[PDB]
């Protein structure tokens, strides 16, 4: 019954519906606080005052937010409370009427409240859990949300994990509520010891739609590892996407920069709202998307983003943090897609995410319905190390990345029956590296006027009669997009040298290896398209979806010499990135 | 994987790479304004971090406790300068900054590239208390990326870089620089790691 | 089978799978790279105080941003343990103490 | 009643505790070593010449040293001892506790 329950739970999380919350709970679960002056008279039927948001408020405002699932809930949650006192509370032996239950208990328990022993919390939790399924509402169990990043409630959360062991014998979906601060500053999101403020409640509560959305009440649900390219209406077991509005479309359409062809679109003068939600089990994660549009497309990636009443000025710093202060200054939210439309075909850097825990990426247009459209094609969630993470590209900090090579053979060296024949290298199409791409184009001005919003990359060139080549391409003009290539150490002599090495930002055309209906009425059922490798336009000339290049061309004073060249493209690139990312 | 640091092996590492551009490139709504290259701090790279210096000594005498890394700093007007950080006297914790190519004449180089190894001091960004009676409950703390002690100096908790100093033999050129710190890392190592 | 050595492998890594939290269903593998103290809660890192003393108090003296200072006093016998399952042929073993 | 017996070892192993342990199985879990010089002799209920160290031996040093969690253990294995012969072992019928 419990996992039924919870699979119709995730099913109205994931398509709109409706969900009825039970917050069965002690001082935690109902908001407790009575340090900081940001609270509320205490209300939802406890003793104690209340932060101005509690964990099961900013659910309730933020799950249907996020992802078009209306939540109405009960509170069940007195400061104090235990699982003994939870169970036999006079007005709380009726049936709620809810479906789903969120109970943590436990802190009050390990001090002793009510004579509660460890083993009495065990079989009062136990029952609580068989009396909520006995009352139709699947059961997600928390452990002991408690303040010191756990250095507090250390038993409690040992029962708490032991709770937890023991529900999953009922099919309980789990959230490990202790961990939803340890990223975070301890001063920012506590109100006393061991009792969040009203951020700290609101960030609990986020963190737990986010659990909701992401799929984390299914028991297939494994958190994100390693790098994902995931699109609108993708169905994973890691990422969960949330339609919140209803309205994004996923039209197949050859406009679309990705394979899949899904142009997960938000119209424009209406508001649509798309969520990605996952578990990141890393410190890190690189947020990149593949998505164009005219009007504003806003991203909210952590806790202060989405809810701030102001209440303290250090509200602000309860994002997820590094956990290492060692050349790690505080992180700040900054999810932004540049809406360059030189650029629009190409991968956006949107930004980064700190800590591992529950993630919601919130990808929403003009909420008012004044603002134009936006396709989000692709959204890529690399995890990577913390000190590689990047806040903002060309920001006023130092980006650790590494150094990204493009490495290829003139001629290819592979599958060669036979010698090839030496050749000149007077063209050539690299990628275009990411330290050469602009920096927020709509706002610091791209390439062509600003040369300064790029950065450089060396080209390293060797053949195998043993001439080297190494080639700074850096843009020392303005009104094109040509970098001008100099030559910084070379063992050809003087009158051997390339008199001009240029390298021209442009974009790979596309092309069509199978047109829809080549072979016969429906064969292909779409269009089978590729990047033309062979066809690519300057940047400003004209508009090509198959990626940034750099055209290549080098001068030579005389005949241009033959032999089997190494080409090495050297320049800084975030850490595992596999797309330069505006 | 390394079993020992600058042990008896060779230990295979990737090249990590602290790229940063003076003037920053992120969100600016206007053109900035071209600045001299004189002082930046980088975070210092693994290869110049001490082996065993309990045992085999720190920088500050056996200055070959150390390893080397290659500074790599090139500018909108195209000049470039890649610098061989390395230290060469004992003493001090300071790298003697040997240009290896560069794109500027002889009377143009720069006269002396000092990398001096320094800590990061620590900041309180909210003291416990500040807005009120326990708020916050704790100190919030934070690296001081504006004040950094050299080692021996005093002890820093905000971790090991390098305080590079550039000097011009004239008025400092003004340009958009890009800066890369190369040095041998572990692969994906986040912090050097002594 | 085993010789002495063999076997105090196996028994060594029975008790690493109990120490690592393996006894419990959700326990995972580790993965990727993981900045874990004393005292802190994973499903894929088990942390074990041996002796009982390690101190789990947050101080600003601590370089880490979760100040657990996880400390081994002096003159009295400390033993942490971190139990894992490590899902890589290897791993970087990084401190910061 | 297993999951809950496996969540109380855990969390005894977790938390300084005291489990008893059963180890049974066949001449692996035994110690079985007939080969190096490195034996004792038979013991713990099995009839083939032992490993100086055996893989519950070393458990039982080992768990206690790393996690602080007492282990004291009950020998139910035998050198060649197949699942059948285990369970209709005649001496292995009583509850080992």
């Amino acid at each position: 019954r419990n996992i039924q329950k919870l699979a119709w739970v995730d099913k109205q999380v994931h398509s709109r519906g409706s969900i009825k919350v039970l917050f069965q709970g002690d001082s935690m679960t109902a908001g407790y606080d009575t340090t900081s002056t940001d609270r509320v008279p205490a209300n939802n039927g406890d003793w104690a005052t209340h932060a101005s948001m509690t964990y099961p408020q900013r659910f309730m405002a933020y799950l249907p937010e996020q992802s078009g699932c209306s939540v109405t809930g009960v509170y069940r949650a007195i400061s104090g409370h235990t699982a003994i006192q939870s169970y036999n509370e006079p007005s709380w032996q009726s049936n709620p009427n809810c479906d789903v239950v969120i109970l943590m208990l436990g802190l009050n328990d390990a001090g002793g409240v009510a004579g509660t022993t460890e083993d009495i919390y065990m079989e009062y939790m136990e029952k609580l859990i068989r009396r909520f399924i006995d009352w139709g509402m699947g059961v997600v169990v928390q452990t002991c949300s408690t303040g010191g990043q756990g250095s507090g409630g250390v038993v409690a959360n040992l029962w708490a994990k032991r709770m937890r062991m023991m529900a999953d014998t009922y099919g309980c979906a789990h959230f490990n509520a202790d961990e939803v601060q340890y990223y975070r500053h301890n001063g920012a999101v506590q109100s006393d010891g061991g009792h969040f403020n009203s951020m700290g409640y609101a960030i609990h509560g986020q963190m737990l739609a986010s659990m909701f959305m992401a799929g984390g009440l299914l028991p297939t649900y494994r958190p994100l590892t390693n790098e994902i390219n995931t699109w609108c209406g993708r169905l994973d077991d890691s990422i969960g996407y949330c339609d919140a509005t209803g309205n994004i479309n996923l039209g197949r359409s050859d406009g679309a920069y990705t394979r899949t062809k899904v142009v997960g679109g938000m119209l424009a003068n209406v508001a649509s709202i798309a969520t990605f939600s996952f578990y990141l089990d890393a410190e890190a994660a690189h947020i990149f998307v593949h998505g164009s549009g005219a009007g504003p497309i806003n991203v909210l990636v952590d806790a202060p983003s989405w809810w701030n009443n102001g209440a303290q000025d250090y509200y602000d710093f309860a994002n997820n943090q590094s956990i290492n202060f060692s050349n790690s200054p505080q992180a700040a939210n900054n999810a932004i897609v540049d809406l360059s439309t030189t650029y629009s075909a190409d991968r956006k850097f949107v930004g980064r995410i700190l800590g591992r825990g529950w993630k919601t990426l919130t990808f929403f247009t003009n909420l008012q319905g004044t603002g134009g459209d936006f396709y989000l094609n692709s959204l890529t969630v690399q995890p990577v190390p913390v000190g590689m993470s990047v806040q903002a590209r060309n920001w006023a900090r130092f980006d650790k990345g590494h150094r990204a090579v493009y490495s290829k053979k003139i001629p290819q060296a592979y599958n060669q029956a036979t010698l090839p024949t030496a050749t000149a290298l007077v063209n050539f199409q690299v990628p275009m590296p990411q330290s050469m791409l602009p920096t927020t184009p709509s706002i610091s001005g791209d390439l062509g006027t600003n040369f300064y919003n790029c950065g450089h990359s060396v080209l390293k060139i060797s053949n195998s009669s043993g001439d080297y080549l190494e080639v700074l391409l850096i843009k020392t003009t303005g009104g094109g997009y040509v970098f001008t290539g100099k030559i910084l150490k070379t063992t050809y002599a003087t009158g051997n040298q390339p008199t001009a090495i240029t390298a021209t930002a442009a974009h790979y055309s596309m092309k069509d290896l199978k047109v829809a209906g080549a072979n016969g009425p429906n064969m292909p059922l779409e269009t089978i398209r590729d990047i033309d490798m062979a066809s690519y336009v300057t940047i400003g000339v004209g508009a090509g979806n198959g990626g940034l290049v750099l055209d290549i061309n080098i001068t030579w004073p005389s005949t241009p010499p033959t032999s089997y060249w190494n080409i090495e493209l050297e320049a800084w690139d975030m850490f595992g990135n596999s797309e330069a990312s505006i």
